[PDB]
This record gives C-alpha cells, structure tokens and sequence, in this order.
C-alpha cells in the first residue's frame, strides 16, 4: 500500500526527529541495541544485491556497446570525476574561508593519540585492479576487479556472435543470456527491498540522531553547516549547472535519483547503494554499456562529497592550532585531498580516515598530540557529516554517467 | 555388482563387528590411521555436492512453487520442528528419570577444567541469516544464508517469467535451466557416491567402535542406553505415531529414508548427509518447492536426536553431582534444550559442546571443578551418543517434510 | 601489427641484453621499480584467466569423451609423466658426473641458516584432492580439486542426457552449453593477452638478468651450464625421440608450441603459463577430453626441468662439502627427486624449495651450517635456473598430451 518515495520521505522526517528525542534523553543505547537492527537488515539486504547485479549487468552492457565506445566512454567519465572532485575541494576550501570553523577554539590535549595506517604503493593499486581470479573476486567483495574480468568477458562475448561456427555462436548467446537473467533479477529485488527503505532509513537516522546528534553544538555546529552548506553548493552550483550545459533538465533528474540519493544519505554506503543508484540509471534510460561501466566504478574512483569534506576539515584542524595554510598549501590540500577522495573506500566512516593522508601534506601530521585532541573532535559528529559526504558522492556518480549519456 | 541398501548393512555390522575386536586389542590407533581414511574419502564426497545440490534445487524449487505457498510451508514446517524438539526433550527426561545414570558414582575431580565459548547476540545471528555476497556464501560453507538469497532468486525468476517482454522471459527461461541443469546433476552424483558408501560406512564404523567402543561399560553404558531407548521411542511414539495420523503408510517411509538415516548416523555430520536426504526426498516424490527449502532449514534447526541427548545428559550430570533437580527446573531445561538444540552445529560432536549452554540454565555450570570432570566421561563415549543423535536429527527432517508435503 | 611470434623473439633478446647490462652498472634497483611492473602485468592477465578456462574447458571435456577413454587417458599420461620425471634426474646426474660443478670449492660458513618446512602426511594429500566445496576451489587458485569436480560434473551432464526426460535432457544442455561458453570465450582473452606478451616477456627478463644474471659466475657459472645442457637434452633426447618414435613431427610441434614455451620459460610459473599452454594445446588440433584433463593435472605433477635441477643441484652441494655419494645413493636421488618434482608447485621458485627434501634424503640436510651456505649459492641464481626449469617441465606436458592424443 501507499507510494515508495512518500514513505521514505517520512521515515526520513520522523526518524531524524524520534532520534534527537530519544538521544536528548541519553537513550543513545536504548535506540542503538533497539531501533538500529531494523535499519542494518536494510543494508544487508542493499549489499547482498551489489556482486550479481554489478558483475552481471556489465558483461551484458560490455557485451552490449562497442569496444571502442566503452573505451571512449572510460575517457570521458574519467575526466569528468577528476575535474568534479577537483572543483568540490576548492568549493569546500572557499567555505572554510567563508565560515571560520574552530577560529578561536582551544582543545583539551592528550585525551586522545592516533594511529597512522601505512599506505601500500600506487603501483600495487594499480596491478591489483586485474584479478588474478575472477571467482575470488566476487566471492569475496572486490568490486573494480570484477569490473576489469566483466568488461574482457564481455568484449569475449561479442567476439563470440561473430565467429563462422554454429555451435559457437550458440554457446555464446547461451552464456549471455542466463547471466542476463541474473542482472534482470536482481534490479527485481531492489524494488522488493526499496520497500523495506522507509522502516530501513527510519532505523538508520534514528540511530545516526541519537547517537551523534546532540553534539552538533558549538564549533561542532559551524563546521557542520560549513560542510552541508557546501554540499548543498556543489548541488546547484556544479550538478544542476553542468546538466543544464547538457541539456538535462535537472529538476526531473532529481525526481529519478530520489531513492538513490536518500538510500545513499541514510545508509552512509557509496557501495551499499550501488544496486538503488544502477537501477536509477535504468528508469531514466540510459544504456547498460554506460551505466553499467560508469556508476561501479565511480562508486569508488569519484567522491565529490567526500573530498569536499575532506576541504574543510583540513581548514577545520589547521584554525584550531592556530596557524593558517599558505596560498600555495590551500593548493596542496585541491591535490591531495582529490588523491585521497579516490582513495576512500565506498563504505562509512572511511572519508573520515583518509581524511589523515591529507593532512600531512600540509604539515600537521596526525600524531601530533593537539591535532589528534582536534581530529578527534571531528570523528565525534562523523556519521553526521558521512550522510551528506555519502549523498554528494552518489549523485556526481549519476550525473555524471547522465552528461556522459548525452553526449554518447 | 550387488544391491546397495543391502552392502550398507553388511558394512555397517561387519564394520561395527571388525572395529569393537581391533579396538579391544589396543589396536585403536592402527584403525586410526589405517582403516579411518577410506570413511574420510566418504565424508568428503558427500560434503562435496552440499553447496551445488542446495542452491541449485532451491532456486528451481523457489521458482516452481507460490510464493504465499512456500511461505503457508515455512510457518508449517517450523511450527512442526519446534514441537517436535520440544517433545524429544521430555521424552529425553522421562528417559533420564526411568534409568538414573550417574546414581552412585563419584568421579576423579580435577582431571580436566573445559573454558566457556562466549555465544553471539541473538540478533547478530538473524541478521546473519540475510548475506552481504551470495558469492561468497556458497564460496565458504554457509548453508542458511544461501537457503535465503536462492529462494529470493528463485522468486525473482518467476516474475521475469510473466514479463511483457520477450528477450527477459527467455534469458530468466536460460538461467532457470541452467541452475537445473547443476541440481539434476548434483543427484545423479549421489548415485554414484552413494557406491562408496558401504566401503565407507565399514571404516566409519570401524573407527568409532574401536575408538569409544570398549568406553561403553559401567555408568557410561547406562547412560548410553537410556540415550538409545529413547530415541528408538522417539521414532516408534512420534514419527510413526504423526506419520499414520496424516495417512502416510510409516513402513515405506523407512524404506525410502534408509539411505538417508543409514549415512547420517554412520557419518555423524546432519549437514554432510543433506545430499542423500535430499536425493531420498525426491525420491518418495515430494515436490522440489517442499524438501528443497525443509531439509537444508531443519538440517540446522531440527535436531531431535540432539535435544534427547542434551535432555539424558543434562540429568545425568546432575545425579553425578548428587543433587535432583526441581519439577520447574526439568521445565527450564526443555525450554533451554530446545535452544541449544537449533543452535548445534550440522556437524560431528557439535552438540555436546552446546550440552554446556543447557547446563548453565539449571545451575551447574561447566567451570565447576566437578561438573567438568563429569563432563569428560560423557565426552569419552561422544561419537558413539553422537551416531543416535544425528540418524534422529534427520529421520525428523523428512518426517516434517513428508508430513507437511501430504498436506500441502 | 606484426606477427606475434616475432615480436617476443625479440622482446626476448633484446630484453635480455637491456636487462644484463644495466645490472652490470648497479641498476637492479632500477629495474626492479621501473621495468618489471610491466612483466607482472602480463603475469596477472595470465593468472586471470587459470581458474575459468580450466574449469569450463573439462566440464565440457569430460561430457565430451568416454568415461572408460578419459580413465585409460589418465592412466597412460600417469605412466608417462612417472617415467619422464624418472629419466630426467638420471639425465641430471649425467650432466653432474660430466661437469662438475663445485667440485674444488671452499665456502664462508655460518653466512645464513634455513629454515625445514615440515611436510604434510601423504593421506593428507591425497584425500585433499576431493574438495569439500567446488565453489571454495574456484574462489581462490586450487587446480587439482577442481579438476577432479570439474570431471564428476562433466560425467553427470553425460548421463542427464541420454534421460528419457525432456526437461533434464535440456537443462543439462543448456548448462553445458553456458559452461562451453565460458571456455570459448577464455581462449579468446588469452589471444589478446597473449598481445601485450612481448613487453612483458621484455620486462620479465630484464629483471631476471639485471638481478642474477651478474651472479652467473664461477662456479656458479659451472653449474648453470650443467643445468642447461641437460634440459636440452631432455628436449633432445627425450621429447624429439619420443615425438618420432609416435609418428608426430618433432619441428612442427615445437613451432605449434613455441607461445606456450617462450611464455613459460620467461614467466616462471608452471601454472600461470596453463592457458596459454591449453591454447596451444587446441591448437594442435588435440581433443578436449585429453588436453583438458592433461595439461592442468601436469601442470602440477609434471615437472622434467625440475626434477633434473634437482638432480645436479643434489650434486653440487655433495660435491661443495667434498664427501661423493654412493651408487645407490645416486639411485636414491632418482626416486625422491621424482618425489620432490610431483611435490614442486607450479609457481616461481618452487622448485628450489622443494629441493631441501632430497637434501635430506642422500645424508645432507640442510640445517648443517656449510650445505645452507651452498644452498645459499644455488639460491642466488635461482630465477636464472627457474626459467630453464619451467620451460622444460610445460613442454613436458604437451609432449605427454600429443603422445596420448595420438594412440587415443
Ligand atoms: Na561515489
Ligand atoms: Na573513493
Ligand atoms: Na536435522
Ligand atoms: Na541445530
Ligand atoms: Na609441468
Ligand atoms: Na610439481
């Protein structure tokens, strides 16, 4: 019974507000062991959808567009991340300069002392987008892997229609087809679950309220807004304006990725999500081979949201000890923070750590005994910042496969 | 060459025979690493066609059946599994009540302290029935979350079925066959297994009675009867009791169930036998939307055969200690033991590690110096105890099944 | 452009020059971080594909060919990878009588202690070739037990079609056809890998030489040779023999087999070359059912090169401690190093690991100070011996599949 979209909006709305309550009272506890469970079985059932539906779905759409356009397509998607997160990081930088979060905040020093995780090489990263089995791969997680074995089984398929033997060409379709079935399959389960949503996304901001929300006060409160009022920016200033350059009308693409960018705003998942924001990709029509390709791997390589964050936290940390960044270091914080953007894994709460590898570059390290009393801070109020971080994330993933679409 | 229902049998009493002589001689430790290996081949074959045979019939199943119909079938055969572990507790007692093992014995205190596995959350354990990576479920054993993520698949093919379109009907048509194609498969692999099986069964035999055999004297032999008689009465007063009500002839039951109930207290694993259960409930002709979503469920939470014994041994343990316990704490062990029950494993010698959990609830823990010298008799003579639970464990699964196949 | 087979010839050559003089002025390092991630590349997209084409190749192969053929197949490759193996460490000791390698050399002792990796028992291994979850196998690496399901599987979709049912007979077809699929289009991908072979064969060498090929010196030098001689004439006087004696032309064997050699030897792994070397295998024009069960099961217990570097090396270290070994301590060697071979992994280095349990096995083991300080030698231009090693252990395999496939 009733509409979808209505019934998350109210999950939403009220769930925002029956968590405050609960947690103004210190029921923080009673909401986490409660409330939540329902608000993790929807994202269980979110992730359960993310192998088949990714790995099936682009084997069809490499199979289905030509190995040259794919290729095309890669290029174009590819500048466009880079050039997004680019300019998200400087919309953050220039509303950390707008707002003065932390300006004339002294912190409590030794509370707490920060371990840094060592990063492996980029060329191990590299390397290690080819699987060295495919079955592994998706066994377990591993989404850009399965993205690299998809596309070349693909392209395999293809290769196979046009072969002189009957038998082979029977096969070929054969294999296609089952593995079409699983992809058609599996966007039927995400309506089935995206009707779980409303109880799932009432749980979830219930606990994320109740347990984060009453310290949005004070500086806390100010960077917050920082952060949401540049998300919101980086919305109607890049999203709504690159759309309208490529003759999307934006207001009926916001009407399309509704249930993906709320899934994403609740679930704090970028890769969670995945199977809500590749079925969007569906509604509004655009093609396997596009979608299929861009939106995965997007949902790792592109986090405007994330590296906007990551912008005015750097200002955040750099104000409350007191020194200010140099020109050419508010320069040095656009390049690292896009490399540690991309670094961020599509899950909750990772922004927040690889927040870390930019603030090196600048030159306050993590272990040093103020700055980590002052990242701590941050960590405290995170899965608040996450939800928008996660929302902006996703919607450049669609917007950007849309401008893509057009253009073809 | 030769019948195999009947060179099971000889096997098995031959085996039982060839396994109490060696053992009695000292000669434990040759049939160990001599004889043992070959019942090991058997093991390995049949845990082999677990995954494949699961997943590939119930997809198939799910597809084949209503949905509201799987549905009518779960709430029936869980309602029945329930009552029926409930009342193998109290059958247990009455057992344990009727002959007192442990009356008058006074063991070695000190010999052996045993350490408490800290159980999960209840919650934590239902969500973890719905899989973040079907993958990665069947890839590494995880026979529930695959039951569930097959029967959503199997749900989701069928409504492609009735899809307007025509190149969705015919890849869901290629996926269903294909999946079938494994299932038919996985069947006539059984077969095949199944030839091994007397060979198998020998050593299996051959290895426990010459292993626990000559333990079975004194106290520890009184309590191996009270355990036997009572699952004999389980089978005799609430199989072929509940079978004739629901008009189902008891004594062709037990004809077609030989294969099954023959591998499962050979074996001792109520998990590694699922394929021959599963191979005998097709069978006596049950639908693949019934057995293929019954069996693998209660081959987890049914286990009558487990319940009894945590019933007679709880009691035993108990007059060991020299105090009787309440009217009302007979009754907390019932509710308990049927806990413990769903919760014990699919595997060898699982339930008497979860005997400890219905030991805690009347009030002998296992951390008590001779509690636990107590419970190192009952783990002396375990695999013995363990044969009769597991044969139980399963003869229930198809019982449910049949029963609730009859009323459909 | 260009032909392929010209291209690594020369990558080859003219890798292997660019590779020994940079090393000669100190550049391993810069080899190492520079050139030979391009030669990882190519190993990845080798590995890549082991796993499926393997799989899909034999459940096609094995419901292709007769279950009694496929059974006499596998006992005359058996046979003849036994007798192979066998003639290889004599061919070795020959190559150790008529060189000698070590033989008035004095070593600094106490330099590096090894460490015995304790061997697993043979029942162990044998029953682990039954795999207790295909799925398992698959996901991660695992060629011998998912030969053995892969083959059961492939002989039960046999069966499913000389049914008397229409709906197995096609369901068993249509996954036979999709598995077929899988194949097909693996041998595609290894095809357009196999484009990308020359800068990686390139880089492979370049590193290989730059790192030890400065080290091939002296003694070492010595040794090298008598390594390298006998593999030649193992080529020679063992596969050109019996080649001719089974009226199969020797010259255009090795021109049909000379990606899967080249890729071998420069690659190291036994293993990873196996797609590559099952490419060939088709192209030949052998049949399914042979090469498919032949090649992935000799990829494991084949291994010529190895077992006759094991043979001289057996010899080098005796000789470097200056005590010489028995006639029948000779014939010692013989049986073990067939042992050791079989035992040899498929992967880089392997070989010289396994080395250490035919040390023990004449009187020399190898946690006496001196025998680790020689072993430490052989160790140092271990990859530079390695090639030789594998390119000599896969011909080996496709030698024994053409001799098979001919008498059928
Ligand atoms: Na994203
Ligand atoms: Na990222
Ligand atoms: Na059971
Ligand atoms: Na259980
Ligand atoms: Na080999
Ligand atoms: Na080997």
């Amino acid at each position: 019974e009733y509409p979808v979209l209505q019934k998350i909006l109210i999950g939403l709305i009220l769930g925002a507000i029956v968590g405050l309550i609960l947690g103004h009272y210190g029921y923080a506890d009673a909401v986490k062991t409660y409330v939540k469970p329902f608000g993790d079985l929807f994202v269980r059932l979110l992730k359960m959808l993310v192998m088949p539906i990714v790995f099936a779905s682009l084997v069809v759409g490499a199979a289905s567009i030509s190995p040259a356009r794919l290729g095309r397509v890669g290029v174009k998607i590819v500048v466009y991340y880079l050039l997004t997160s680019a300019f998200a990081v400087t919309l953050g930088i220039i509303m950390a300069r707008l707002f003065n979060p932390g300006a004339g905040i002294h912190l409590a020093v030794g509370g707490q002392q920060f371990q840094p995780k060592q990063a492996p090489p980029l060329v191990k990263i590299l390397l290690d987008i080819v699987p060295t089995n495919p079955f592994g791969a998706l066994a377990n997680g591993q989404v850009l892997p399965t993205i690299f074995f998809a596309i070349i089984l693909g392209i395999a398929i293809t290769y196979l229609m046009n072969s002189e033997n009957e038998k082979v060409r029977k096969s070929a379709e054969t294999l296609l087809d089952a593995i079409n079935g699983l992809a058609e399959a599996m966007y039927k389960i995400v309506n089935g679950v995206m009707q779980y949503a409303p109880i799932g996304v009432f749980a979830l901001i219930a606990y994320v309220m109740a347990e984060q929300g009453v310290k949005v006060v004070g500086e806390l409160a100010k960077v917050t807004a920082a952060v949401y009022v540049g998300l919101t920016l980086q919305i109607l200033l890049v999203y709504f304006v690159l759309l309208k350059i490529y003759g999307i009308d934006p207001i009926s693409f916001i009407k399309k990725a509704k249930d993906a960018m709320l899934t994403a705003f609740v679930t704090r998942s970028s890769s969670g999500t995945l199977p809500v924001t590749m079925r969007v990709a569906k509604e509004m029509g655009i093609s396997e081979g596009i979608y299929s390709f861009t939106l995965p791997l997007g949902a790792t390589i592109n986090m405007d949201g994330t590296a906007l964050y990551q912008g005015v936290c750097t200002f955040f940390i750099a104000n409350a000890l007191g020194s200010h960044l140099t020109v050419g270091q508010q320069l040095t914080i656009v390049l690292t923070a896009v490399l540690a953007s991309i670094g961020t894994a599509g899950v909750p709460g990772a922004g927040a750590i690889m927040l870390a590898m930019v603030l090196e570059s600048v030159g306050l390290p993590l272990t040093d005994p103020n700055v980590a009393a002052a990242y701590a801070m941050i960590l405290g109020i995170d899965a608040i910042l996450d939800m928008g971080c996660t929302m902006v994330n996703v919607t450049g993933d669609l917007t950007g496969t849309a401008i893509v679409a057009k253009t073809e």
